[PDB]
């Protein structure tokens, strides 16, 4: 909180990284977070550039998500690859948004991301139920600006 260099402690980062590690074991689709200060342009177009620059479309099913968070304005954007957008609806995405929004509105960025990852994993597991042969295409490591 008082230290602006590191938004979360190693205890807090470990506990959110582990929250992604269990979701990969529940659905064949990928959940990445990108944390940054502020932008010089629009956050939507920037998140689309950052997703494509980080090469996150490199999946077999086209089903990676990036969560771009701007810590200065306290805002969050969520952007999935085409294989999510083409298979789900805005009504499916409303649940993900409300889970994160309510916890960012309390001020607890960890809890809002962790619960949003959890609810997304359970929802995505309806469209992509886990398989014993399932494959781990992205890594759990948090992205930073």
């Amino acid at each position: 909180m008082s230290k602006i260099e590191e938004f979360l402690t190693a205890e807090e980062e470990k506990a959110i990284v582990d929250a992604i590690r269990d979701a990969e074991k529940n659905t064949s689709g990928e959940i990445r977070v990108h944390l940054e200060k502020t932008s010089e342009i629009d956050v939507f177009d920037r998140a689309m550039d950052v997703f494509h620059n980080l090469k996150m479309d490199n999946t077999k099913l086209q089903n990676g998500v990036l969560i771009y968070v701007a810590v200065e304005d306290k805002t969050f954007v969520i952007y999935g690859d085409k294989g999510i957008n083409d298979v789900v609806s805005d009504d499916f995405w409303d649940t993900t948004r409300n889970a994160i929004q309510l916890q960012f509105k309390q001020g607890n960025f960890k809890q809002g991301l962790v619960d949003g990852i959890e609810k997304a994993g359970m929802a995505l597991a309806k469209y992509f139920p886990w398989k014993k042969d399932d494959i781990d295409e992205l890594p759990n490591t948090i992205s930073k600006g």
